[PDB]
DNA sequence: AAAGATATCTT
DNA sequence: AAAGATATCTT
């Protein structure tokens, strides 16, 4: 399916090419920064191709924002079927060793998850799924990468700022968890696991219906939710008691 | 001297050289987006070899942040002048057409400001100068040509998503203006004018001391600045009554 | 954790 | 403008 040949494709490419440099129409090769900053913006540029391939085998066009505080990243849709859209976000983080427990931040839990036209390309009642594209690296030890530019004879001597990178494709409500990714930019947090747990999708809602409505209700902050909820039990508790 | 040196090769550097895509150790090339977010970090790429280069022909040490979160993103100094350190930030923004007002934002307003150690390389107090590199490019829409993968000899054939990129080095508290960048990361915002304003350094402050004072006394909302101060014209009314 | 830093944009 | 979106990290 899209699905099944885009999340092949990514492992693929991912296997076969490691980004190590910014190039110039003159040639001149400027090396990568350490950040998650620098990675972050690696990865997705990385992922266009690719995504842009495969729903065109599928007859999906593909739709980038057009403001830049939009979500999501991409959006796939058939000309024929306008409420079947598909969006996918692309999410980074980092880890020092290879596996230890990573988590991502999901996106806002107060703009179109709470408003059908805010911040979003479409209205997101046109989504009928919203997948995840999730890239984690192992940071290098050394925290003073190249400071030299290169040119296209030397691109097996320009350090990557990365030891091994990982990439998965899973939908935002399954590795959600419950508590927030960020406090004064309000994002959803996934859930705190290995990374196994995010390609298998062993999440902690039970369904896309309780991951909505809990990150729809969610305090921003500790002291409104200990009036409510602050956790997925008390959510279920705070349900019992009829939405009060 | 070292900002004039500085300068100079950075605006040479812009003039003879197009950055144009992200390219892998195997020789893969992917192009690039059109937003700031990329844009950012690119520009920050392509500046630091150029920093470095005339940092050390001046016998300045460069010194990057070595946790994310800590500005500056340069630190110069000299071993026989530890109190005299230079701080070195770029910033980037976007014009529509080639040469409308511009706005940039500089920095918090609470953090290392208002807490010597809040987030900073090295305590506030040894750096004598905060220089701002500044970076404006006008936006060029993506077309199908930036979907797909290049070859080492099509560089010339990628499409690229900018135009006219232009540059200034200045001191901060220069290009400062009276209201804030943003509102939740509670940023300094700059002055809002041309391009030409910044290298000039027309700004509002008369004095370095006068841009702390105003950014440390400065009120997080609307509500409470409604009572102290808002602009400069009622900062310096509030500075003739006492602070009051 | 929770809350607020890191940079910049939109309405 | 002011206020809160865009991603992700630290503490
Ligand atoms: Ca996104
Ligand atoms: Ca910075």
């Amino acid at each position: 399916s899209l699905r099944s040949d885009l999340i092949n494709a990514l492992y693929d490419e991912n296997q076969k090419y490691d980004v190590c440099g910014i190039i110039s129409a003159e040639g001149k090769i400027y090396p990568l920064g350490s950040d998650t900053k620098v990675l972050s913006t690696i990865f997705e540029l990385f992922s266009r191709p690719i995504i842009n391939k495969i729903a065109e085998k599928h007859g999906y066009i593909v739709e980038e924002p057009k403001q830049q505080n939009h979500y999501p990243d991409f959006t796939l849709y058939k000309p024929s079927e306008p409420n079947k859209k598909i969006a996918i976000d692309i999410k980074t983080t980092y880890t020092n060793k290879e596996n230890e427990k990573i988590k991502f931040t999901l996106g806002g839990y107060t703009s179109f998850i709470r408003n059908n036209t805010k911040n979003i390309v479409y209205p997101f009642d046109q989504y009928i799924a919203h997948w995840i594209i999730g890239y984690v690296y192992t940071r290098v030890a050394t925290r003073k990468s190249s400071l030299k530019t290169y040119n296209i004879n030397e691109l097996n001597e320009i350090p990557k700022p990365y030891k091994g990178v990982k990439v998965f494709l899973q939908d935002k409500w399954v590795i959600a968890g419950d508590l927030a990714g960020s406090g004064n930019t309000t994002n959803i947090g996934s859930i705190h696991a290995h990374y196994k747990d995010f390609v298998e999708g062993k999440g902690i809602f039970d369904s896309e219906d309780e991951f909505l409505d809990y990150w729809r209700n969610y305090e921003r902050t500790s002291q409104l939710r200990n009036d409510k909820y602050n956790n997925i039990s008390e959510y279920r508790n705070w349900i019992y008691r009829g939405r009060k």
